[PDB]
Formats: C-alpha cells, structure tokens, sequence
C-alpha cells in the first residue's frame, strides 16, 4: 500500500509519495530506461490500495489498477465506490471486499464522461495540493453533483503524475495555492497510449515512431513528435503502457 497526508505535505513529500506509486506497479522490462508496465496480472497481484488523508485527517483508500495505473474506484469509511465499468466490476471481486455497502457511480472512470457529469472541461478545474485536500473530502462525504469534478482532481494527481514527470512536478510546486492545468498537461494526458505504443514499436525501428504523435508545449504550439530523442520521451514520460493493454 501507499500513503499520502496533506498535513504538513510539501513539495519534496509529494514527489516522495509520486515516486513509491511508480515503484509499487510490476513492470516487465524497461525500454529506454522507462518501465513497461505488465499485460495481464491475476486479480490478487492486479491491484494496488493508496491511502489519501486530507488536513481535517479525514482518509479515501483508492484502488488502482496496476497495468494501466487506473483508478477503479474509492472507500470512504464502511461504503465502497466503483465506476460503471467492466474493469471496475472485476476489481469489486478484489478490493474492499468487507464494506458493508457497494455504490455504483452513474458513469465510467474516462475523462469524457467525467468531464460531461461535472459540467466543467480540465482546462477549468484546479489542481494543486489544496484541490486534493477539497477532492478528498468532497469523495469522504460522497456529495453526487460534486463528485465527477473531485474524481478529475484525483486521477490527475495520482495517476497522471505518476505517468509523467512534468505533470508531477507542476502538481507538487503548488502547495498552498491552486493553477489551472495548460494545455501542454492536457496534452500530455491525453497523449499517454499512443506515444506509449509509438516506444515500443521506435524499439524495432531505430528509434523511430511509425505514426507521429502531436503534442502541445509550454508555449501552446503544437509540436509533432517522430522519435525516443524527443524530449517528451528522454526527461517526462516515466511509466509505458503495454501494447496489449490498449484494446
Ligand atoms: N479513471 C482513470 N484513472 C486513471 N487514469 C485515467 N484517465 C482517464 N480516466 C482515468
């Protein structure tokens, strides 16, 4: 399991917490010294627990799935919460199995969905420590017309921090103010599968990518990505999808 308090959090606890979320996901090789996370793991090795406590010491544990770093759902207390997904129903079968009551969320765990049932796009919601402090407790006392916008907050955090670099680093600065994410973050999350299969395949192919990827940069110009020398590849990125793992 890993843990993370917000009291008394800093930048350097943040990237403390972001580095043992990555060394807690199983990885098959390393391709360009990035790990490649597993295909298909059995159900009792598939899931990881994070433990979130916010200022008011108030606690969500998060189940995530480690071969893709998704998040399947919360326990807040003695109810669990699960997407409307396949996937969220197979973890149901592994994960906070002794709560006394099991919500299903009226939508799955994907960010257009999210995005529609909170009524606000990522561009808009703010992310920061303080905004996951509000998250978890937002999700602790289950308020249904909040929840989507904190679910955002969350998977940004955890998830696509540990995903890349930058985005952990921008979270973490941010300890007791609040940012608006850019679109170079968006970007990069929207971003991960296809430049995740595009390493495997440069792997073969001389470092090539046989299908560039469009990114967007610090300065909001759209940059075409066609090789591992790119910068995104050497110094961001720091978790790979498997090939198998995209549908
Ligand atoms: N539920 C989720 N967990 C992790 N990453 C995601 N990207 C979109 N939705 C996600």
């Amino acid at each position: 399991d890993v843990s993370f308090r917000l009291s008394g959090a800093t930048s350097s606890s943040y990237g403390v917490f972001i580095s043992n979320l990555r060394k807690a996901l199983p990885n098959e090789r390393k391709l360009y010294d990035i790990p490649l996370l597993r295909s298909s793991l059995p159900g009792s090795q598939r899931y990881a627990l994070i433990h979130l406590t916010n200022y008011a010491d108030e606690t969500i544990s998060v189940a995530i799935d480690v071969t893709n770093v998704y998040i399947m759902g919360y326990r807040a207390g003695d109810t669990s919460y699960f997407f409307n997904e396949a996937s969220a129903t197979e973890a149901a079968k592994y994960v906070f199995k002794d709560a006394m009551r099991k919500v299903t969320l009226p939508y799955s765990g994907n960010y257009e969905r999210l995005q529609t049932a909170a009524g606000k796009i990522r561009e808009n919601i703010p992310l920061g420590l303080p905004a996951l402090d509000s998250a978890i407790t937002t999700l602790f006392y289950y308020n249904a017309n909040s929840a989507a916008s904190a679910l955002m907050v969350l998977i940004q955090s955890t998830s696509e921090a540990a995903r890349y670099k930058f985005i952990e680093q921008q979270i973490g600065k941010r300890v007791d103010k609040t940012f608006l994410p850019s679109l170079a973050i968006i970007s990069l999350e929207n971003s991960w599968s296809a430049l995740s299969k595009q390493i495997q395949i440069a792997s073969t192919n001389n470092g090539q990518f046989e299908s560039p990827v469009v990114l967007i940069n610090a300065q909001n110009q759209r940059v075409t990505i066609t090789n591992v020398d790119a910068g995104v590849v050497t110094s961001n990125i720091a978790l790979l999808l498997n090939r198998n793992n995209m549908a």
